[PDB]
């Protein structure tokens, strides 16, 4: 069935780049996207992550058409990240330049047009860690 | 002296609405405009269920901004279409209508006056000229 | 009670435009595509002759409330300048799908063409792709 | 089996206005388009000062067109902004509002029904299924 | 500025021509091609007389100082292409799929250097060429 295999994460100095890759087994209006989880938010300011706070949805980073003709970017990564697709091989790519400590997160490839909201995603990869130095 | 006084904070359930107000007085500097920033709760970076360490020093995130006339507005994309920023230039007062509130919107909201604001360019907290003292918004899940 | 548009024209795909409507309740921008030869037979016929006047963005008279069609919410921003009694539409990262005639409208948030009370003449917006 | 009856012709001075009407009766015309064509004067293409020979051609050129179902409009560019085509689905009538008339707008104007418009280019007289009898518009200089 | 046209001629319908315009400088701002296919017998008496002899030259195509903006008469769109080589001091009109109705005297036109927009109206022309004949066959 549908399998999404992420590669290309790691540790990188602030200002550096990475290229994430997601190869999609057998499936896909439609498109793919990259989401990221920078961590749960303490929506109570008590010092702990508990209850309703573990439901912080993964945040949209970039998405792309099945055709590749449509793209959308989270506004804090526009101009620094470029999403692209090679339908021919199984793969979608996120070029990430000018990386910031704020970009540290678990990045997740997503497949369903230009998918943007987590609920609107059907299939998820298991995620890959990106940890940028705090410079 | 220029001063910004905020109001309209509230506690509502998810899906509700609020409207924050910021009243500007004194010698507003005419160019640029005003904006709302917010300090939400902090992120469990290393995923240990706690908040500590590098997860403690805080940074205010831009939410919306508006020119003094009101003709140019700009939004953080996670609030676009839910929040509306407006100005009553007469009363030198700026408003943030907040619809379809979400738990993640819980934060201290700070009004700001910034001579360097312009739509389409990110508005930096470090470039703000005057700050309000903040009002609490809490959205229950 | 007139409404006069300004600021349309041709633009590269990915570029930006700012539209203006000056008046003389709330206001809104609608858009209507030109004929599309769907079945690509060289003619315009049947359902291809029907073009919806679609809602894009709307704003209350005070500017305190806005609404957007979901496909344009990320790229269009609507705003109001009272005193000059003028409404703006900032349009960024435009795509060829955005090619259409854009109509400013006013009504005594306005969301549907049947609720419009006054219409501008329209301004052509063309995105190159 | 479309019958088209035109009205509204006249004689006005440059700068004036008229409104042509075309009343439509018959079958399927609401599933297609309607248009106004005009036959301006002959062109003295060899510059001898009169009209003769091949110059006696009544070229009927598209001026304005409309989809009956949705009301989309298209105009010859020399009349855009001055002319407005519209239709009233209750009265089965099409209109051509002509403002800021000019001597060059003098012509016989013909209402036309067509099932299809050409895509990307102007619809031609030979593409019309049914025609009205023609209505004279004369604009003085 | 002085404008001089070239590239006119006599061509079978369906053929092509390229008109060229050389100016003293572009120094010229926006530029355009106009054409006069002939006076129209507006009062239908068979003569040409009176105001009928005043008929303005018709806009065909126009181009910005920089060449980044163009406009066309709708009956030539997709057939004609206007271009500008400010280095070589030349403005061109490629004319494909020519029709008999395209027969006319074609005139190069220019506005002053700082009206850099697209020229679309005769009243907005500052300087005119003397014109070049184009004649397209039927059979
Ligand atoms: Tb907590
Ligand atoms: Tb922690
Ligand atoms: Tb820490
Ligand atoms: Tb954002
Ligand atoms: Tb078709
Ligand atoms: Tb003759
Ligand atoms: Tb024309
Ligand atoms: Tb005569």
């Amino acid at each position: 069935q549908v399998q999404l295999q992420e590669s290309g994460g790691g540790l990188v100095q602030a200002g550096g780049s990475l290229r994430l890759s997601c190869a999609a087994s057998g499936g896909t209006s439609g498109g793919m996207a990259w989401f990221r989880q920078a961590g749960y938010i303490d929506t109570n300011n008590d010092g702990w992550i508990e209850g309703d706070e573990l439901y912080k949805a993964r945040e949209f980073a970039a998405g792309i058409s099945w055709s590749g003709g449509s793209t959308d970017y989270e506004d804090s990564v526009k101009g620094r990240f470029t999403i692209s697709r090679d339908n021919a091989k199984n793969t979608m790519y996120l070029q990430m330049n000018s990386l910031k400590p704020e970009d540290t997160a678990v990045y997740y490839c997503a497949a369903a047009g230009v998918v943007t909201r987590a609920d609107d995603v059907d299939y998820w990869g298991k995620g890959t860690q990106v940890t940028v130095s705090s410079h």
